[PDB]
């Protein structure tokens, strides 16, 4: 790369003589780092050896929140928010009122809508404007959340399973919910994937072959790791149960594999908005300097052979949450349509 | 740099061998490139060949809009386009005479005056602004590619105060500050109140012979620069209007040249500046040709106020905080603004 490295030294070197301020080598390299890496995509970058060291200590798919809770007290306000957390460094306190998270008013949210902007991927970014702070603030989902298939039966006879992400026991948990409530009066399965970051890859896949006898769930295009291909597998476990997905644009990666391949193989039928479109695969790059690089290895591809990256998977039937709508009354008609097919 | 150049390389083979996609290194060192230049401020930046034929057209701080108007003629509170010609960029992104504008950089234009829109529209030339149409689910993204001539805008308020609106420092700005002023002098006229708001700027010579019509004597800015030096502008004597009171009216939209006239009224106490900090831009840019045809946009140069105050991301304080309250008349504002400038000593 000679032509591109003469170039690069001279534009460093005019940067470096006329730059208005005197900035160091180990500086300069270091902007170059960073739009060498977060210029191949919005996920890939370089991470400082403090970065580094406090990624390792999650495990990469987890469900997750802030280091704090928000509980309302006639307005949601701060509390559980522990001396010396990271968000107590950035100006935080208990007490404090919380009105918008990425834009959005907490005036008129239940605890599970102002969860549902808390909630998302591990190492996740999410801003707050404090009622107090003039400014908003960037915190990072840094606090693990256990969670459990959240099972509803409706007055319709439709089963509600809601799964916030794809754990390792996620497709086993759904046979056990379905099975200990199937019968003859059970009329659909309806998985409520809103807000679902994603999890673990396996877990979407293994969780879709319940409902597959054959055909490809999902494609991964990758140099490092190979180009893989997951096939379905026989077994009429559910044949005759009619399954509906509720998504919205906040569900993202394993929840648009195991979306996008029920869809495409016309096993259930979707409805909400448009997924996030998240469809990349990450792996971490230790250096020698202690720091590190996140970068992206792999692309997931539908059965189609659609990228789900940049794109994300458009619902069989669009009908987001209409404005101020009840939940379990958009629930309940969310069930009404998936009975109509 | 021996240990930064080899954690480089190290980096730039790991990108090279590992990332999902195969580039090229012409791709991954013009990415390097960008963080390099990009990654020094909010201003520096690479520009490609045509990037940088497209920025020589335009003249260094001049005002501009976009290539088409606003104004209301379906209902009141719809902003529709107007003049926009066959052909222009916004033609190519799919604007079209009759749309509607609902917003101006997430701002709905629904409730507000012709001002309030042409402050949205209005800019730097070569800027860049987004727009919502009633027709599209999306934004767009356009340029102020249109130069906008402009006069100064004098106004005779009831209560005496002679209000010259500038909307960006031209050539002939101090002369015309000089004639205006003359021409509206008499025993009557109580003070001056030069409106800056959504002035971006414009000629940094024009803002320093305007401070200097108002004061005999101190800095009214200094630059600090490596490539240019350190230089620094003096007032000069010359009684030009000793008993005229003076009030400065500025925005979160009054910048550079606009925020060193009123820091250097400011700081030497000629003029009570009234309403919002200002933007905070103060830098001087040079273009850096290449051997490629592409060139390198960079600050060399920062203003400094008369205290020593760098304008750069501080931007000015008024002397009284007082911005324009919520569906408050511009006119009703601007009087008030007038009762302040007069029960000053
Ligand atoms: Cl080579
Ligand atoms: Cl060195
Ligand atoms: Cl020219
Ligand atoms: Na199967
Ligand atoms: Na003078």
């Amino acid at each position: 790369p000679i032509e591109s490295i003469q170039q690069f030294v001279q534009i460093y070197g005019i940067v470096r003589d006329n730059y208005v301020d005197e900035k160091s080598d180990d500086a300069l390299f270091l902007q170059a780092i960073k739009g060498l890496v977060s210029g191949l995509d919005r996920y890939s970058r370089y991470l400082s050896a403090e970065e580094y060291r406090q990624l390792i200590q999650y495990t990469e798919g987890d469900l997750a929140s802030v280091d704090f809770v928000l509980s309302p007290e006639s307005k949601w306000m701060i509390r559980d928010l522990k001396t010396g957390s990271d968000s107590y460094k950035l100006g935080l306190r208990n007490g404090q009122t919380i009105l918008k998270i990425d834009n959005q008013e907490l005036k008129n949210l239940t605890h599970d809508q102002v969860l549902g902007l808390l909630y998302g991927s591990i190492g996740s970014t999410l801003q707050v404007q404090t009622e107090e702070s003039n400014s908003p603030i960037s915190l990072v989902r840094n606090k693990k959340i256990e969670t459990d298939i959240e099972p509803v039966m409706l007055h319709n006879q439709v089963l509600v399973l809601k799964i916030r992400v794809f754990q390792q026991d996620t497709a086993n948990e759904i046979k056990r919910l379905i099975e200990e409530n199937s019968s003859s009066r059970l009329k659909a399965v309806l998985i409520d994937l809103r807000n679902n970051p994603g999890g673990l890859l396996s877990a979407a896949v293994e969780s879709a072959d319940l409902f597959l006898n054959h055909g490809i769930i999902v494609s991964t295009k990758s140099r490092s790791e190979g180009n893989q291909q997951f096939q379905a597998l026989p077994g009429n476990d559910f044949q005759n149960i009619k399954v509906g997905i509720l998504i919205n644009h906040r569900s993202a990666s394993a929840a648009e594999v195991f979306t996008a391949a029920m869809k495409e193989h016309q096993r259930a039928w979707v409805m909400g908005e448009k997924s996030y479109g998240k469809g990349v695969v990450q792996k971490l790059f230790p250096l020698p300097s202690g720091a590190a690089l996140q970068m992206t290895v792999s692309h997931y591809y539908t059965p189609n052979g659609n990228m789900i990256e940049g794109q994300g998977i458009q619902p069989n039937q669009t009908y987001p949450l209409p404005p101020e709508m009840k939940e379990e009354v958009y629930l309940d008609r969310v069930a009404d349509l998936l009975l109509k097919r």
